[PDB]
């Protein structure tokens, strides 16, 4: 709504800034902390900054909203040599356009989500073996022995029973349909037997591409002509497979192991030779199911035959294959050791399939200009465990990033904020502002604050929770993260995290910019300094930050004595940008006046800690 970044920019830029439309800001060596927070907090939009930084550490200017811009790689701060957020081309300087200019901040902005969501997701990673609303981005990251990936992701054309096809989605082209099949089958296997092989090229490819998941996969490739493979994880067979005899020969079953059967073969008058080959890998698959986790068998559809038979779970289109490729994927759901649950996906059986619905779907998804967002699809829907997190009991720790405020789950408040309650990481979307390319529902700022905060609960905005975890988690966060403090304040977060101590004011708690603005503003609007203090931050609707902690530093800290309490603060190693009971009950009491049945509870239950505590 309000939350606004710094687009600072060096001195050789400064000049292209002053003819826009957005407002300036002009530093100056000294200013001093509090000279930062009162001209920092006059601006309502966006703002364009220039001159002398050098003296402010990276964590003070990521609290006030600062992006960095230069046409230089970076900018010398107080606390480190800050990578530049934003660089500005040559070409683009230079010829002086302020749109070109603007459109190259706004592009690399965009880009700089990743960086915000990546940070929260890495450390969730450390600290959970769940995550709900998954999809590729989740797999890709993830340790598939380890950590449980749910999610609800847009299931992909498929066939059994059944048929539903279309509809019809927009699409773009990628990998060579060979390369592309590993890419979404390859996730979660120790072991491949790979069937049809091939000259290894399309292997040699993956390893190329995909290094991690090429190097921790044991590769059996089955060929006549399979040429040597130097690789010490790729064991290769120049065998002619015509039974499960020829597969079960090269396993260790004293191991237990995820293994996957891959098939593609094809040999060089009609061609029934081309049916009986596709049943034969199925049926191989299927007496090894048991061995097996899953098994993708060739399946070219045929010309006489109108219906026909065989042995499958999923009959889908393949990413990358061309308009006139009469050929799809044949997968196969097995018995047999897995890391992850695929049993909702029913077992392989023996399906009917209408070679002109079958035919439809290479029309309506084949293409070599088709293929990238179909082979996303295939892969989250193969390997992630449909689940509603919202619904889902768990036993083991939980994260629940970039899901919760989907469109999908409004007016369903209580069990998001149950969500929040025992999550290890969880978000939810707080931003007004109207908004483009995110389709999620805001929170009241002040409902987050007054429900998620818990002794063992912390919850902050976006730029509040990666200072935090800048602040306490050092490796896992780095200092020198490029994101967008505006983007991230779009979000409240909830960590798992226990209160500081000593419950310092930290940056990643205590920012507050605009706080002044925002007073005048509610008074001129809506009229009803400690206690204004927390009347404006929550009736503002403007911040999200943690209630728990914050009674703690105002109460048990603050008061106190100037000199002991920095000392605690160094100590710390915390930093700021700012140098009682009955007067907190009195903002509580005045809020909750304003506005009941909009909630609050809860309100009373602080209410009745503080007047206890
Ligand atoms: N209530 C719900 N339960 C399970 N999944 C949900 C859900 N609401 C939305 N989703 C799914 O969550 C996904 C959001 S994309 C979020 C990606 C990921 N969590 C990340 O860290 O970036 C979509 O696939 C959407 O379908
Ligand atoms: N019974 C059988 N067992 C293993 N491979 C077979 C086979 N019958 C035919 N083949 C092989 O199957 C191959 C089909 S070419 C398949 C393409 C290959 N996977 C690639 O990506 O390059 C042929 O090279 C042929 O040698
Ligand atoms: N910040 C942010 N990062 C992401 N990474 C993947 N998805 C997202 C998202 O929706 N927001
Ligand atoms: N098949 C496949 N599709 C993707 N889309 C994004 N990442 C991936 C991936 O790792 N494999």
């Amino acid at each position: 709504p309000e939350p606004h970044a710094v687009l600072y920019v060096t001195n050789e830029l400064s000049h292209i800034v002053k003819d826009g439309f957005l407002p300036i800001w002009k530093l100056t060596g000294d200013e001093s902390l509090n000279d930062l927070w009162l001209e920092n907090g006059k601006y309502a939009t966006d703002v364009y900054a220039y001159g002398d930084v050098s003296k402010w550490t990276i964590r003070q200017l990521r609290g006030h909203g600062f992006i960095f811009i230069s046409t230089h790689k970076n900018v010398q701060l107080a606390d480190i040599i800050k990578t530049v957020d934003v660089r500005i081309p040559r070409e683009v300087a230079r010829s002086h356009d302020m749109k070109a200019f603007e459109n190259e901040i706004g592009r690399r902005r965009i880009r700089m989500r990743k960086g915000f969501g990546d940070a929260l997701r890495n450390y969730a990673f450390k600290m959970a073996i769940e995550f709900h609303g998954s999809e590729a981005e989740t797999l890709n990251d993830a340790n598939p022995r380890l950590h449980k990936i749910y999610g609800m992701p847009e299931i992909p054309p498929l066939y059994m029973e059944y048929a539903e096809i279309g509809t019809r989605f927009d699409d773009e082209p990628t990998d060579e349909k060979l390369v592309s099949m590993l890419d979404y089958i390859v996730y979660s296997a120790e072991e491949v037997h790979y069937i049809g092989c091939g000259d290894l090229r399309t292997l040699m490819q993956f390893k190329k591409r995909s290094p991690g998941r090429f190097r921790r996969v044991l590769w059996h490739v089955y060929d006549p002509i399979a040429p040597e493979c130097s690789d010490p994880n790729v064991i290769v067979h120049n065998i002619m497979v015509d039974s499960k005899k020829d597969i079960l020969k090269h396993m260790n079953f004293l191991k237990r192991v995820e293994r996957l059967f891959i098939w593609d073969v094809s040999s060089d008058e009609w061609e029934t030779t081309r049916f009986a080959e596709d049943r034969l890998g199925e049926e191989i698959a299927y007496e090894m199911g048991g061995a097996f986790s899953s098994a993708l068998i060739k399946h070219r559809i045929p010309n006489s035959k109108d219906e026909y038979h065989c042995i499958s779970t999923y009959l889908f289109p393949q990413p990358g294959a061309d308009a006139d490729m009469y050929e799809l994927r044949n997968f196969m759901r097995l018995r047999g050791y897995s890391h992850v649950d695929r049993h909702m996906h029913p077992d392989a059986s023996v399906t009917k399939v209408v070679s002109r619905d079958v035919r439809k779907m290479v029309e309506l998804y084949h293409g070599r200009d088709r293929g990238r967002f179909l082979k996303k699809r295939l892969f989250e829907h193969l390997h992630i465990v449909r689940k509603n997190g919202l619904l889902h009991e768990s036993d083991e720790p939980r994260a629940d990033l970039f899901y919760l405020t989907n469109r999908c789950n409004m007016g369903l408040e209580p069990s998001i904020y149950e969500v929040m309650k025992k999550s290890v990481i969880a978000t939810a979307w707080v931003g007004r502002a109207p908004l483009y390319d995110y389709d999620d529902f805001a929170l009241p700022r002040s409902t987050v604050m007054l429900n998620g905060s818990y002794r063992d609960i912390r919850i902050l905005d976006g730029n509040g929770a990666i200072l935090f975890l800048m602040w306490r988690y050092p490796d896992i966060v780095k200092k020198d993260l490029t994101y967008d403090p505006a983007w991230a304040m779009n979000f409240a977060v909830s960590l798992k995290e226990p209160i500081p101590d000593p419950p310092v004011p930290d940056i990643s708690l205590c920012r507050f910019i605009g706080l002044r603005v925002e007073s005048s503003v509610l008074r001129v609007r809506n009229p009803t300094d400690l206690s204004g203090h927390l009347y404006v931050t929550l009736m503002s609707g403007a911040y999200v930050t943690d209630l728990f902690w914050w009674f703690k530093m105002i109460l048990d800290w603050s008061a106190q004595n100037r000199e002991q309490k920095l000392r605690d603060l160094k100590r710390s190693a915390a930093e700021v940008i700012e140098w009682v009971r009955n007067d907190l009950i009195a903002a509580l009491r005045e809020y909750k006046r304003k506005m009941g049945m909009r909630e609050g509870a809860s309100i009373d239950s602080w209410l009745e800690l503080l007047r206890h505590l």
